[PDB]
């Protein structure tokens, strides 16, 4: 039963999941003053184009748009990952204002959203026992600042109507994520965990630098949807994220000069 709330929230999660004091835990706060380039990190690729989105479920906690993984379609390589990691998910964080929201932070700024797109280390088969490693996943990360809209974005935003309460979906086909990339696809890199119980160390990150920008209207639509079931008191979905947490024995890596 956790969440984000008073009772149930970020700084309850150790009692059911320990490994949220664990030693790499994640977000964490990005100090671009102290973040080194590394010449030997390559250029991401972001290979997307016979990605096949399935549906969008809400879980109670964000909403999760989801794809076909049962094939070789949608990868990310190069970067600081070796070997090949297949997209399963993608879902957001975001707050009940534009000034919070994001779980990264970059020299204590939060952005207003974050987007994180999940992919498994093929290595490991499914992502059930990737999970189980700790380099079984790699999230791309994006921030999400409030200006202009992202067209790309539309087609979730006009979707999330059907599935405003936890344990809905809807089908949810063809949805391109190319449609919610920054420019630039420069970033920061280190070793962490899942943002959500079960908080496992099994993640690689790489933050972009660069943030996307979506409008008000997009935002305020995330912000209708509901943590509740259908048929119980109505609690608004924002500030579904967790906030940052220690660094320990770990370094933030640069791509770029
Ligand atoms: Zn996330």
């Amino acid at each position: 039963h956790w969440g984000y709330g008073k009772h149930n929230g970020p700084e309850h999660w150790h009692k059911d999941f320990p490994i949220a004091k664990g030693e790499r835990q994640s977000p964490v706060d990005i100090d671009t003053h102290t973040a080194k380039y590394d010449p030997s990190l390559k250029p991401l690729s972001v290979s997307y184009d016979q990605a096949t989105s399935l549906r969008i479920l809400n879980n109670g906690h964000a909403f999760n748009v989801e794809f076909d993984d049962s094939q070789d379609k949608a990868v990310l390589k190069g970067g600081p990952l070796d070997g090949t990691y297949r997209l399963i998910q993608f879902h957001f964080h975001w707050g009940s204002l534009d000034g919070q929201g994001s779980e990264h932070t970059v020299d204590k700024k939060k952005y207003a959203a974050e987007l994180h797109l999940v992919h498994w280390n093929t290595k490991y088969g499914d992502f059930g026992k990737a999970v189980q490693q700790p380099d079984g996943l790699a999230v791309l990360g994006i921030f999400l600042k409030v200006g202009s809209a992202k067209p790309g974005l539309q087609k979730v935003v006009d979707v999330l109507d059907s599935i405003k309460t936890k344990g809905k979906s809807a089908d949810f086909t063809n949805f391109d994520p190319r449609g919610l990339l920054p420019e630039s696809l420069d970033y920061w890199t280190y070793p962490g965990s899942l943002t959500t119980p079960p908080l496992l160390e099994c993640v690689t990150w790489i933050v972009l630098k660069e943030p996307i920008s979506v409008s008000s209207e997009q935002v305020l639509k995330f912000r209708k949807l509901n943590f509740n079931g259908e048929g119980e008191p109505e609690e608004l979905m924002v500030d579904n994220w967790r906030p940052a947490q220690p660094l320990k024995n770990r370094q933030i890596k640069a791509s770029f000069k």
